[PDB]
RNA sequence: AGUAAAUUAAGAAUAGAGAGCUUAAUUGAAUUGAGCAAUGAAGUACGCACACACCGCCCGUCACCCUCCUCAAAUUAAAUUAAACUU
């Protein structure tokens, strides 16, 4: 890194810096006082104030983007969002005002629960005792618990789509299916579960 | 980490000749542990009949030639003795 380790992270919170000086806790009431000496790095091109950014999705992007193309990455997820938007728009007015009231139209919204949907409380690691390969359960942390959720979405669409098929066709049509707790990136995560409970007395291996 | 990846340009050398090489630029990620059971290294302790240094040293059965010794059925071979007393 050209970075020092003496640099901090930069923070850009809108509200955050413009809040009274008396609403902010004494523990970042220190810290911005010690960041006047420190060194701040410089904010990466994708890092804004945007009220439109949201972390998840951006994430999202890159785990898609190939080769650098962020803007055919950016544009296959902006066509997704939208057709889960018109998707719900036409269940919705083509449904009665009682069923009109559950169906959900936004595409932010859809996108957060479906992934929590798909999320795994626990995975396997893969381990050689004895010249044989056992993988033991283990507890996922946040980190990895939401790595294997997206990484796991962007993979059946990728290959398990026809050949004419779209992303945003494929995506916009899971996103919603895992939004109900139906699709098959959900069936990953049921069988993830399903086998810690088969190795569930091979936890002892583990020493890390 | 401006990394990987992708996409460009130029240069060296040639008369010409690389999908090779050198260099410049562009776009631009994911991920980094509740680590040491193992693998390797380092440190400490201990062991060593190894020092060619464990790809070490090393012990028995088995296999030819040669040296010495022992036992043993028998056979024969030479060797080796010592006196006993009567009249
Ligand atoms: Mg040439």
């Amino acid at each position: 890194s050209r970075y020092a380790p003496e640099f901090r992270e930069p923070l850009i919170d809108k509200e955050y810096y413009r809040k009274p000086v008396a609403e902010l806790t004494e523990e970042e009431k220190y810290d911005q006082e010690l960041k006047k000496t420190q060194f701040i790095k410089a904010a990466a091109a994708t890092e804004t104030s945007s009220v439109f950014a949201d972390p998840v999705i951006s994430k999202f992007t890159n785990m898609m983007m190939k080769g650098g193309n962020k803007v055919l990455a950016r544009s296959l997820m902006a066509q997704t969002l939208e057709a889960v938007k018109r998707k719900q728009f036409e269940k919705y007015r083509a449904a009665s005002a009682e069923e009109q009231a559950t169906i959900e139209r936004n595409p932010y919204r859809i996108f957060h629960e479906a992934l929590k949907n798909c999320e795994p409380v626990i995975g396997l690691v893969p381990i050689l005792k004895g010249g044989h390969f056992y993988q033991v359960p283990v507890p996922l942390a946040d980190r990895r618990r939401r790595f294997l959720a997206m990484k796991w979405m962007i993979t059946e669409c990728r290959e398990n789509k026809p050949r004419r098929t779209l992303m945003p066709e494929k995506l916009s049509h899971e996103l919603l299916e895992a939004f109900h707790n139906r699709g098959p990136v959900i069936k990953r995560k049921h069988n993830m579960h399903k086998m810690a409970e088969a190795n569930r007395a091979l936890a002892h291996y583990r020493w890390w």
